[PDB]
């Protein structure tokens, strides 16, 4: 695929989420953390590596949390699942290039971000590094995902380089599917068994 | 005591990076059992670079940069083989390990 992750990085356990996928078959997106309540840091951060009409944009499901005012305080956010069914949540880290880009974006050196539900338990912390440009960027985003389950809760917790989410992938049907691995196109026909050819 | 006399920087790291690996490793200081004589150890880290990509090494301390790259040049079906023997004048098709 052409469009995957426009911002370079990568996607921890990302063949067990694919695998994940192949027994659902809908996902009702619950917008778990809103955007506005981040009212004490800077949520319009974009990069150009994400410019849509040609100005830096982001991640539409993801919220890439600045300093505001030259201060960064620590974020939390918490949500507790309530829809009913497993809710599939992600979030991300940022790797600057360099620590210049670290005080500039952040301010706070040795920044942590930690994830905790009542099964999971991470913390993590940026790692700045001299890297080829890819996509024009020196930096990475690495970024990792969690199902909560009934009644759970989820807490995030960072005093820097997270990339916290804005929407949840509720499942909602379950059953036999599966990914084809395939260039053709959908064309208006019926049938009770696909293949790839 | 030996990280002074050996690199005098303290909480020293060790990154590696290119187009798609992304490592930073830090030592850990501890007290181990003497094998060979030597109560520290040192661990090994691999990776692949591909067509025209660059890699980067950076440290502070306590790192055994290489010196030598091993491209790839011939490709195709082989095999380790598990064996106390000694290679022998002869020519064969099919070989096991008896
Ligand atoms: C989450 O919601 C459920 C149902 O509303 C409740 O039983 C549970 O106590 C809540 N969790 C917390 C940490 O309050
Ligand atoms: C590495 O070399 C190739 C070919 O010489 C070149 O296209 C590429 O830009 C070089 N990489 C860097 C980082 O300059």
């Amino acid at each position: 695929p052409r469009d995957g992750l426009c911002y370079p990085g990568s996607f921890n356990d990302y063949e067990e989420l694919k695998h994940l996928l192949s027994s659902v078959k809908h996902f009702e997106k619950v917008k778990i953390l809103p955007k506005d309540r981040w009212t004490q840091h800077t949520t319009t951060g974009g990069s150009r590596a994400c410019a849509v009409s040609g100005n830096p944009s982001f991640f539409r499901n993801m919220v890439w949390l600045t300093k505001k005012g030259s201060n960064y305080p620590v974020a939390q956010g918490s949500y507790n699942n309530t829809s009913g069914e497993q809710m599939l949540i992600i979030w991300g880290v940022h790797h600057p290039n360099d620590e210049t880009e670290q005080r500039t974006l952040y301010q706070n050196v040795g920044t942590y971000v930690s994830v905790g539900t009542s099964t999971l338990n991470k913390r993590s912390t940026p790692e700045i590094a001299t890297r080829p440009k890819v996509n024009g960027q020196g930096g990475r985003m690495e970024f990792s995902w969690t199902l909560l389950d009934m009644w759970d809760t989820i807490n995030f917790e960072s005093t820097g380089n997270l990339i916290a989410p804005e929407y949840g992938f509720k499942i909602s049907k379950r059953g036999s599917s599966g990914i084809m691995k395939t260039e053709g196109t959908l064309e208006n026909c019926e049938t009770k068994c696909q293949t790839p050819l």
